[PDB]
């Protein structure tokens, strides 16, 4: 089934044909052009794949995800926020916020150059978007993804300072639900994104609710880049 | 005659005391805020000028336009378009196609750094759209512009393969006239734009168009990003 892509087309197989180990593995090659990449999320896939390894395409089954109402703050991270010492922004920064969840030097390891390079490029074009955590002038956190609507596929996060991913997942999730937003994808479930409140659902579930936001919309000023939090 | 505007105010004068010739000539200066342009399309005054000149406002008269039912497509394009090798989408890369106009050298050259900046805000904003025409993983064609309700004003269009503007045209007129689109703005009629279907209305014609139309309303999710178009 396994499906190797070219220059020739942006056209990605059917999801339900990727395969079941490892889980959604759905085709290999292409590049990472803003259409082949739009073409992709529009159709519940993404590129993920270790450097030097040709791109790998996945849309995994079961596929986790995360309703923003429910996301799980702690006692002691409702106390932490209520009295937050950082101020988040959204798309002040995205470059910083990418280059953040490369640097750390785990998940984030397979965020090479040329895939920070391709994001930007959906950034500027106006579909990857970022939410930055500060600490008095300094980036010490954050997280961007991709925007499908009222659906926003989170591709990654990062922390150089205690609870700063959670806050800006914290805030994101505030500002989106209370705008329209809907849904979030996590891909794959993890455990902190467990522990936050990501839940698996079904791919076909996944796909229904994908193209069911994808032609949803929020506010035009939404994503402008703006003050998120800042007491 | 004519105004200099000011940073002061965002206010412009009657399009009927424009100039004749040079045809549509009615004011200069100001800048290019979001709110300032807005209110020009609002008022049917569009901006135009070389690079190194001052801010020139224009409302010609006749003023350009193109019915979308109209549009007039060859045997050969229908053809052509029957068995298409391009994709169509809508607002998937405004940036590329304003940049693939401001290249086009004829005159997209007109398009600065400073204009382009400035309908990228409209767009961000949600004023300002763009379709795009794509062959393969390619961007080879497209056109942008401001909406005004069911009256759309084209800006510009562009094409780097053969028949990639037309399908963008003939793609977006079907997907506008479909969903309550009334009228397309040119401006200023050309040779390809004539050949179209684009015809001459007097200014004040088209401004009573507008008014009607910058009332109108598109479905609420008319212009979010999508694909119109794909091959096959
Ligand atoms: N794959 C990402 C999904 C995600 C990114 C950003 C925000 C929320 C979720 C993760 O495991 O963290
Ligand atoms: N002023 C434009 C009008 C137009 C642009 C794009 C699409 C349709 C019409 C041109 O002739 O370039």
């Amino acid at each position: 089934r396994l499906v190797q892509l070219s220059r020739h087309s942006i056209a990605f197989p059917s999801p339900e044909g990727a395969l079941r180990e490892p889980n959604g593995l759905l085709a290999l090659g292409g590049d990472l052009s803003p259409a082949r990449l739009l073409m992709a999320y529009q159709r519940g896939i993404f590129p993920w794949f270790s450097p030097g390894d040709p791109i790998l395409w996945w849309s995994p089954d079961p596929r986790a995800v995360l309703w923003p109402e429910s996301l799980h703050i702690s006692r002691s991270m409702k106390r932490f926020h209520k009295r937050s010492p950082y101020r988040v922004t959204m798309n002040y920064a995205f470059g910083q916020v990418i280059e953040g969840c490369a640097s750390d030097r785990e998940e984030g390891t397979w965020i090479t150059r040329g895939v920070v390079e391709a994001y930007h490029r959906l950034h500027e074009l106006g579909h990857a978007h970022s939410i930055e955590v500060w600490r008095e002038d300094e980036l010490v956190g954050g997280m961007y993804g991709v925007a499908q609507g009222t659906l926003f596929c989170g591709e990654s996060m990062f922390s150089r300072m205690e609870n700063a991913s959670k806050t800006a997942l914290l805030v994101f999730c505030e500002e989106f639900i209370g705008h329209g937003g809907k849904l979030i994808d996590c891909q794959v479930l993890n455990d902190h994104t467990a522990s936050l409140g990501a839940c698996e659902i079904p791919r076909r579930d996944y796909l229904n609710y994908l193209n069911q936001m994808r032609l949803g919309r929020l506010p035009n000023n939404f994503w402008v880049p703006r003050c998120l939090f800042s007491p």
